[PDB]
Parts: C-alpha cells; sequence; structure tokens
C-alpha cells in the first residue's frame, strides 16, 4: 500500500551499473 | 579503545551518497 | 570447473576501489 512498493524495485539498475563494472572490468580500454 | 571506532562511524555519508542516487535516479534531468 | 571461478575472484579490486574511497574520505583535497 501506502508504501507499497519501490525498493521491491529500483534496486537492480544499480545491479545493472554494478555489471558494466565486470565488464568495465572485464576490458576497460 | 585503539581500534575503538571509525567503520562503526563513517559508513553513512556512503548511504548519504547512496541517496544522491536513489534520485540521481528518481529524476536525473 | 565450467564456471569454476571468477566472481570467487575479481570482487576484492571493487573493495580496492572502496579503500580510495575511505580516502577519498579520509582526506579529499
Amino acid at each position: 500500500h501506502s508504501q507499497g512498493t519501490f525498493t521491491s524495485d529500483y534496486s537492480k539498475y544499480l545491479d545493472s551499473k554494478k555489471a558494466q563494472e565486470f565488464v568495465q572490468w572485464l576490458m576497460n580500454t
């Protein structure tokens, strides 16, 4: 309800940027 | 004492920047 | 084997950059 969801949401785009890092890492120019 | 606190401290400014991200996200231009 | 290691690896360089932050913090110009 009231607070009935947004973190039980958004938090993967975070993991989506933590993914770009694994290649930011498995690569980086 | 000796090591008697600094991480049982500082670690929220981290959460303070993780907050700017929720709007970096709940917004971003 | 097959998936027999890379995360049971890489993940500290992450902590290595989280270290630069503790001084990015225990300092910053």
